[PDB]
């Protein structure tokens, strides 16, 4: 029914709780994770030294990790603030905060391509091009610091120190130890063919990564449409670019 | 001034009120069909066989007719409540629910496509590969159970057991006996070279029916910045696909 | 900190001033401008003119300068009320409406040419395929009567017979006499390489002209994804097109 549960990531790699894990996919498209690499600490260092930065963080120093642009694709956003990042072309403060965010960075990359991984190994999906190229993709952190929808990722990661859509009723999304939220997106409903729900959620700081796929992602036109994609592309197979166009967007909400 | 006609669309076909229907495109861009194969009864046995299915269908077949990504583009959506259908992929509660959904469906499609036939045959339109191959297309039903903008269809039919623009004033518009309210959409604008006008509307059961384009549509770029078309496409002819991008957009508010 | 110069068009154009403009560039990314063929005046003569018509101008003849899909890109839009124009395809009442309101988007389209021209050579920018074919573009002026926003145009040019983002506040920005408001947009980001600032802005009539780039104006991915472009573009260049599709689209919102 309305229920989430946590799966151990070391669990599902050596084969336990597979038809639970693929029901948990296809019924409810989210889970909290352990045994992933995180633990609640690490968070808290990051936390804490960002946060600082937010505060105590010169204007002047505020203007040397900001974009020309203001896309919160990388660094410093203003609105609230955010404090956004990837594999590459940083904006850091440092002193230390390369170090700490970096890694903080890195260990939630390792734990989205993990999952991913297992949920394309339970659903028995080899990707157009393989897991690996799959996987090796454009993830996208941000964390900020003061309407229902899903994500477009293949999977998005959320740490907490929420509501979403469950058996038909938005429900809350409280705090496990040394767990991490994930939801399942839009990526993972069309890689597998349908066999991963994308929940809808909303709120009601904020730690979200997004593991977002490369622009040339590469699926089979028929298999959306029946999978429910609302797809306007001519010919058999298409890219994520293709798709979505030429700029990432994150989220999405049901036409009104 | 601010009224809105029926035309019988057996009476259009024979060559009647042609010049009366010529300049209900070009001025209004919306008008109320008879003689259609509709009628309002039908209408009623859909209505409320879906309307039990809202209201008495079980959680568990409501999953059953659930797309995996929340699209409404086929089955059922809660957010208020929505069931979508189209030509292909359908997911049908059934025993007799496919039967006369797949009929009210079908109606619609053929009213859809006759009055489009009609629309074009008015304003001297061959689209670019033909009458036919245009109007063999992707329409997309929504009906759905408890801001201004245009539609991006050829037609839309809006069935009723509502306010649009009407000669530079927002008027309603009641129903009336056994036909079906025609919104002219941006694509009748496009493929006749701007023949026709795709008014704003509103709101304040529904039933909807788009007549979309293929992917594959195409047209003019010259002539579809004449007629207000503000693209940003190089060179001399370009398809909807390439106007639009890869995922249908139905309906477009005017630019803030 | 949080003030706005003005800057001569004819100081930088002798070379004066170019450390300062690159500075502002860089960190604001808006100025007021003056010596550019502007005044003052002329706005007076486009402005009573077009709002004659908009008080005056009959229903009627309204229609006649309607586009007939509510784009508002060429002619009148009602809502508040519009009038636009560009350099072909222009809807004019006229009489002495098409003099008036063609000289009044000439000065502007001669002095957002001739600062952004200045832009490119303040930062020593060569657009791909040259200055001068990046700025015979396709321009937009929108003029109206009666949430921030970064625009996407090259340069953006406001008259004023308004709040920005200036060194992490917003703050008003009054008339200066005979002195023209310029924002900077995506577009001068992105073709500088990142040496101009694109602000955030918004409101709290108007006339706006957008300095947009021609559909295959082409620039380096890479390099666009360094000033923190967010882009899904395969492969190393890329065009306007490619990057924002087959429609303009004028301003964009930093994501929720
Ligand atoms: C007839 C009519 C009405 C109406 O309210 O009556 N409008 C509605 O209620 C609308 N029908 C829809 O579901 C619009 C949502 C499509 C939107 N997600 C998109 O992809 O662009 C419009 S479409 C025409
Ligand atoms: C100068 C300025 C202002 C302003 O309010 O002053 N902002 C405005 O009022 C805006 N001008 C517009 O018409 C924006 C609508 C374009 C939008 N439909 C799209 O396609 O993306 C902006 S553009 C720059
Ligand atoms: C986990 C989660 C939450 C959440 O609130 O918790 N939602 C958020 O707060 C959202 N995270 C974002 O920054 C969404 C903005 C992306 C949007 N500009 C676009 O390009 O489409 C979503 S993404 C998943
Ligand atoms: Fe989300
Ligand atoms: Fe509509
Ligand atoms: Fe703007």
């Amino acid at each position: 029914d309305t229920t989430v549960p946590t799966f151990s990531l070391a669990e599902l790699q050596q084969g336990l709780h597979q038809d639970e894990f693929r029901r948990c996919l296809r019924d409810k498209g989210l889970f909290y994770l352990t045994d992933c690499g995180l633990t609640d600490t690490e968070l808290k260092s990051a936390k804490d030294l960002v946060i600082d930065f937010f505060e105590h963080g010169s204007e002047a120093e505020k203007r040397a990790v900001t974009s020309p642009v203001p896309t919160m694709r990388r660094g410093f956003t203003g609105l609230s603030m955010c404090y956004s990042m990837g594999t590459a072309d940083n904006l850091f403060p440092s002193g230390d905060f390369e170090r700490i965010w970096t890694q903080y960075f890195d260990r939630q990359y390792t734990a989205s391509r993990a999952v991913a991984r297992e949920v394309l190994r339970a659903t028995g999906t080899e990707p157009d091009g393989g897991v690996e190229a799959f996987l090796d993709c454009e993830p996208l952190l941000r964390f900020r610091y003061f309407a229902p929808h899903y994500d477009l990722s293949m999977v998005t990661l959320i740490q907490q120190t929420l509501q979403a859509e469950v058996g038909g009723a938005f429900t809350d999304l409280p705090y496990r130890p040394d767990a991490v939220l994930v939801f399942c997106g839009a990526i993972a409903t069309l890689v597998t063919g349908g066999q991963v729900k994308a929940p809808r959620h909303h709120v009601a700081t904020s730690s979200v990564f997004f593991l977002r796929p490369n622009a040339d992602f590469t699926f089979s036109v028929p298999l959306a449409r029946e999978c429910g994609f609302d797809v306007s592309l001519d010919g058999e197979t298409a890219t994520f670019q293709d798709w979505i166009g030429g700029n990432y967007v994150n989220i999405r909400r049901t036409s009104k």
